[PDB]
């Protein structure tokens, strides 16, 4: 049965949970991982970044993902306005071995979850964390502006649908709960929504649509374009299941402003405002149900505290235009494992480690924030030279600067590919468009240097 | 009813390549006569298929009949070349959940194909043996060379029946689907050239009560192939809807000898395949253990003046990657395309015969170098032949070999894999070592 005591409790067996559980268990930590669903289970989020490989490599899962046979993504196209699309190429930057994947999430989350068990973490499914018990930490615990002291969490109550129930004690907590955000939403209450990105989304899977850039060395790559009226944007993501993932994103007010099988109809109506998406789906056959979900973007006032870490959607969320969700989940899961291991064996104080994790979550989120915002500003405009596109017929100059951030660099040190000089130019270029400790990433010696 | 004296196309041999070519031609309205020396249903080896079977069967509208029969669906195949982790090819990953293939009791599918030829409008006769072919001199503008030959034009065939009846039938085109007998290639062109490295022999039997491989996994009970640990050969397990698993071993003719031997060597090769033995741990033999010749061969030419050679009648490669049934029907399609193109004036006969012969050669060459690379890795048990920089197993190699192993790279009906991907499959194996079809029903032929 589930043990009463462990070293680290990881709440939620999603990508950020399984990654943090595996990375800690591969260091020998007595990790317990609790997941309310039994894998495989459906979840949306199939487009990945090339940063997935260095992250998966640290936990020795990269080749297992390669051997599964997901649809490879060599890049992504972004037709923000009526001008010709901008395109980021993964295999050009990282070589012919540097492609990423478009992923059926029911299977990758299983691969990560089973890898956590094979890594030596105690994994349990159908077990839901009902509550967290924060003991008072009445001692000084300073912040740099991104950690909070609701006390120290030391026990969690859990239930299983087969009727068993109990409580588990732990020394550290990893919050990978997801949108539910148990710590951020239900013990803390520090979710800060961005009113400009309070979006809604609808999607479905289609068979027989014909690929983009047929014959071209960029055939059937993921394709994103903004609506010609500027109200939102749509995506196409082809998958190995034989279907292409298709969906549309609109702000909550602008979504019902077009309410003037309703979900299937607005899917077709919003599709009209994307002429190239409209062209690709001409012969398409619908095989999926068309599903709607909330898609609000939010940050948090704190991402860590006394002996607990918040990772992935449990802390922050940004509009999935640049496929940042799965990247930021595992990138924060690595920072949680690094900061916990540093705290465990005395590389630094807990407040030094907890603050370090919270920054790596905050600055990583900030990078995609200003980049996605610049694209969404260009999508909300159409004729105005956002990204400085006045004299050109495309965005290729803009995506030459946005290269490192769009491909997942700029905060996690494990993404060695791009220099911090190039990243700085990615930040400077994007803000003008809108206008210490060091990880020891060695297996068996994970922690922080000064 | 009896065999007619004249027809448009005579198809010799009612195997898969014969029945497919008969159906594809008869569905175009051609007066096709199909002669088969064996009476269906009859036993024949070859039970593992490729996912390319569906686009081929769909062109002749036979997919749904095969689906309704209930063959064991095949989602992929495993290949444990050496003691390292298995390599695996995934059909459902590439072709979707409806793109699986089958493991097939061949006595029943060959009958379905043969009867489908009759429903397609071909005149089908069983127990009728083509004894000889009458090649008239074709001294016209038709040179030899390029995988085409000019032994003259075949225009009549002598035939015999098991009741004693005999006669002769005239035809404008010939389709040689006779098989290993290879009437045209072995006794009229005399152009079968064996590869001395692949002069293999095989033994097999069917076992009941064996337990599935990879139980519980989404890849449970898929066909499993592994090379013998001493490097002498390889074994297979192919589970069938019959509740039994087809089990067999393949050895080179010299290494084979290194009656009762068949039952004993069956156990010895199984012992040299630890995972095959594990699946057959409680198994009981219900079949006879049978031996047959399994030599690999090519031909200097696969077509000529108004005749087409398809399947084993032309070429054969070691069945490690289950290429035999694919290449049979893939060549049968090319024979129907090239004959119809010649019939309706899309191009000259000399242009069509070269196109068919190239598609037989080009398809065979793909599987040749791929099987050769895998069999070299099996004899180099300890040497990395197909092992690249990796963490374990051969699965990275099978990600490169993916399109050829699943039947792409020559047949135009298998669109699934890009022509970019096929190029890397060719280079990967070698480094270890015009006309366009009109695949329209009722408009079959060639464009330029
Ligand atoms: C429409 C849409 C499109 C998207 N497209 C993309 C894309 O293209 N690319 C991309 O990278 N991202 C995309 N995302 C985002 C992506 O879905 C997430 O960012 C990603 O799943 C990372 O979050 P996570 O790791 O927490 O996963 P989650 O699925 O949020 O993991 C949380 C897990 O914890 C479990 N859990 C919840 N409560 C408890 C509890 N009390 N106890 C135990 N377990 C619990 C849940 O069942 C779940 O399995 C998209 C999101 C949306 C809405
Ligand atoms: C041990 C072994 C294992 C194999 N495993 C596989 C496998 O897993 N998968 C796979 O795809 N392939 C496999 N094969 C290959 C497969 O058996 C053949 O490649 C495939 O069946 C193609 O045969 P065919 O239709 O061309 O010839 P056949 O199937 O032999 O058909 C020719 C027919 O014509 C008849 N005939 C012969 N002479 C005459 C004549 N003169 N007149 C009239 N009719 C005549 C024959 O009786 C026969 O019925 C294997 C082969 C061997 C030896
Ligand atoms: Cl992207």
């Amino acid at each position: 049965s589930i043990p009463k005591s462990c070293e680290v409790l990881v709440a939620g067996g999603g990508p950020a949970g399984s990654y943090a559980a595996s990375a800690l268990a591969r260091e020998g930590v007595d990790v317990v991982l609790l997941e309310a669903d039994k894998h495989p289970r459906y979840h949306i989020g199939e487009s990945m970044l090339p940063s997935i490989r260095p992250l998966l490599r640290f936990i020795d899962l990269e080749e297992t993902f390669e051997k599964h046979g997901f649809q490879k993504k060599l890049g992504a196209a972004f037709k923000l306005t009526a001008k010709r699309e901008g395109y980021t190429d993964f295999v050009a930057a990282h070589g012919p071995n540097g492609y990423s994947w478009n992923v059926v999430r029911s299977e990758s989350d299983e691969l990560l979850f089973k890898h956590a068990a094979k890594s030596g973490a105690l994994t349990f499914q159908g077990v839901k964390v009902d509550s967290l018990e924060f003991e008072p930490y009445d001692s000084d615990f300073p912040s740099g502006g991104k950690v909070a002291n609701p006390g120290r969490p030391v026990a969690a109550r859990w239930s299983a649908k087969d009727g068993r129930s109990g409580t588990i004690s732990f020394q550290y907590l990893v919050d990978a709960t997801g949108r539910a955000g148990i710590t951020s939403t239900k013990y803390l209450k520090n979710r800060k929504f961005n009113e400009g990105l309070k979006n809604l989304a609808i999607w479905g899977y289609y068979k027989g649509a014909r690929p983009w850039a047929e014959g071209t060395p960029r055939e059937n790559q993921p394709y994103f374009e903004g609506m010609r009226d500027g109200a939102g944007w749509c995506w196409t993501i082809p998958l190995h299941n034989g279907t292409v993932s298709v969906g549309a994103v609109l702000r909550s007010d602008l979504f019902f402003a077009k309410k003037k099988v309703t979900n299937a109809m607005i899917m077709a109506e919003c599709m009209k405002l994307c002429p190239t998406i409209k062209e690709l789906l001409e012969p398409a056959e619908l095989v999926s149900d068309i599903k709607q979900a909330t898609d609000y973007s939010y940050s948090a006032s704190a991402y860590a505290g006394p002996y607990f870490r918040i990772v992935g959607d449990a802390g922050c969320f940004i509009d999935p235009f640049f496929s940042s969700g799965h990247h930021l989940a595992m990138a924060g899961a690595l920072a949680a494992a690094v900061s916990i291991r540093a705290s465990m064996k005395g590389d630094c104080s807990e407040y030094e480690a907890s603050n370090w994790h919270a920054r790596k979550v905050d600055e990583g989120y900030t990078l995609f924030l200003l980049v996605v915002m610049a694209a969404l500003k260009q999508i909300r405009m159409q004729e105005e030279p956002v990204l400085s596109d006045i004299d050109d017929d495309g965005f290729d100059r803009a995506f030459q600067f946005l290269k490192p951030v769009i491909q997942g660099s700029g905060s996690a040190e494990i993404v060695k590919r791009f220099t911090k000089k190039e990243v700085s130019e990615a930040i400077d270029f994007a803000v003008l468009a809108l206008d210490g400790f060091m990880p020891r990433l060695e297996h068996g010696h994970l922690g922080l240097n000064r």
